[PDB]
């Protein structure tokens, strides 16, 4: 049961007057692509609230990789869900490497130790229990990343993926899916929406459930027949987001490497950007 | 649980090219606003279809309105879900006078007997029990209307109303709601996103229950408070979309009036339209 909105001032949505001219906003089965325009967070935040939402963030640092968490967890404090209910859940081989980052109210971080050497992750995802019992959304994103901006509410969703950075102006015969019909990834040269990155996915607890142990199921049966597809649990990522419409799609303000690609007229925000490795 | 969908082959959408550029194609708050190029039909149909969706459709025609029946549903059989199942409610304080209309397979139409003579329909709507066992969506137009082209699955969401074909280009002062403090619909001057009108709106049952439930409850504390709401059912309406945001807005394709407003070039279909009367 979702309590009344209270009364709020905003500017009038204006129906002959588009938000954004130079992209598109909305996919063809009518799930909305989050650009910087088509929100007023104001009112998202209130809906989101009133739900007493929480949202989980799962990351991996394994091995070098726990050098990124000092950065990405002190970024993330600024820039991720600020203001609404946050469990981190850090997966890692070094739990003393962990760096004690001092959180905001309301937000919690849990180190979860696994074995150290692409099906570690959406094998892990696939916690089950406690997921569904602490938080509403998960959402599940590389580390070797920092937040420059807002990444909020307007990204929760059933089921999201994000636009690859490198792949948004591609066409789709030009996208890197697994190409071998041998491959459980596969997919036709004249199939795909878009080319989603493997670094920012996320969506319902139920749904990310879902995806992963789909993802993980799929990556044995490769296992089994002796392939590896081009780009891992990437391509198996792609090959369910195809096949299971995302209900939202983030623009690649969400997903960014500003040393390799700039900064393009079509960002107006770079939200969760890459860092040099 | 949803199954996955079939190898299809369609044109790729592109994100730097928006479908359409002359209307807002998505709320502030990230819900689809359904007009003609935002959506693949062949993809929803697929994605509805097998979920094995039964939309209801509830229409009154009590006293002379009866009249309507036979253009209303014959233009349905030709334009409204097909493919799909659905199931017609006819309310009517004359089961005599309902038209033998012919139905396509997996199609029916139940005649329900109502007492004759703005509370009605929101009360009579809030039937409860029938539609959970026996729909997934409710869909409730006006009579008066007959369908021109199509009008499927693209509507279907949580909970819908749709762009009075009135007052679309309007700015929110000049918008017929309740002004009067005193009524339950009240809504100020700085306050509204859009004016829906009362003759297309649903969602999910259990959505579409709860908000015919809340617009019965704020008349009935409207009457013994001696307040007739301006726009009577509508401006109730008005006020739960505006604390209960939809989670698909339809463009006025869905609902107009052809001989008051002529065919301007922004609807490029003409869905169900108002008859003479
Ligand atoms: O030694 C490692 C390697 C990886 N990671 C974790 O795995 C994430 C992903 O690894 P990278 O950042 O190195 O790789 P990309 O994000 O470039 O991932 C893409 O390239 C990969 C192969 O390099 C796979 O194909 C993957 O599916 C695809 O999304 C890292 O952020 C990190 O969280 C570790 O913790 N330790
Ligand atoms: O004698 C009647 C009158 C109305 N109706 C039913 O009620 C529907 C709505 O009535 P109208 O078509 O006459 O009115 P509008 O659709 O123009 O409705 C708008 O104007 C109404 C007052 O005229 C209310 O304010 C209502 O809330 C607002 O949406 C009709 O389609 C019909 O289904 C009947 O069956 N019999
Ligand atoms: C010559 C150097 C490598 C830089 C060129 C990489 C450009 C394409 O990005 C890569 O795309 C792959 C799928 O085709 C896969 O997702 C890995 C992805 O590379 C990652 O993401 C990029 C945006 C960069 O941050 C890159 O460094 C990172 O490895
Ligand atoms: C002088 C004649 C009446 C025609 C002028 C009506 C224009 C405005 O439409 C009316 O708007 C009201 C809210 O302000 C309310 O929704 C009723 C609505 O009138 C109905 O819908 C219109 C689009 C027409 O189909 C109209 O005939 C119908 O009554
Ligand atoms: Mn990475
Ligand atoms: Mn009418």
């Amino acid at each position: 049961f979702m309590v009344s909105l209270p009364r709020m001032v905003y500017p009038q949505p204006k129906v002959l007057t588009p938000c954004r001219k130079d992209v598109l906003v909305v996919t063809p089965w009518l799930a909305p692509i989050v650009w910087e325009g088509t929100f007023n967070i104001d009112i998202l935040n209130e809906q989101f609230r009133l739900q007493n939402t929480t949202i989980g963030l799962t990351v991996f640092a394994i091995k070098k990789y726990v050098a990124f968490l000092k950065l990405f967890l002190e970024t993330a404090e600024k820039h991720f869900m600020v203001g609404h209910r946050v469990h981190y859940y850090v997966f890692t081989d070094q739990p003393a490497a962990v760096p004690r980052v001092t959180l905001g109210t309301g937000r919690q971080l849990s180190v979860l130790e696994v074995r150290a050497y692409s099906m570690r992750r959406m094998e892990m995802i696939s916690c089950e229990r406690r997921f569904l019992s602490e938080v509403d959304y998960l959402v599940c994103v590389d580390v070797d990343m920092e937040f420059r901006d807002h990444v909020g509410v307007e990204i929760l969703t059933p089921l999201f993926g994000t636009l690859h950075p490198s792949f948004y102006g591609s066409s789709r015969e030009a996208f890197t899916y697994e190409r071998r019909p041998q491959s459980q990834a596969y997919i036709p040269k004249d199939e795909g929406d878009f080319y989603y990155m493997g670094a920012f996915f996320g969506g319902s607890v139920q749904e990310v459930q879902r995806l992963t142990r789909a993802c993980h199921q799929a990556m044995m049966v490769d296992q089994a027949n002796g392939i590896e597809a081009v780009w891992h649990d990437e391509s198996h990522l792609n090959k369910y987001l195809l096949r299971h419409k995302p209900t939202k799609v983030l623009s690649p303000e969400y997903l960014w490497d500003q040393q390799l690609l700039g900064w393009p007229a079509v960002l107006r925000k770079l939200r969760f950007t890459a860092v040099p490795k």
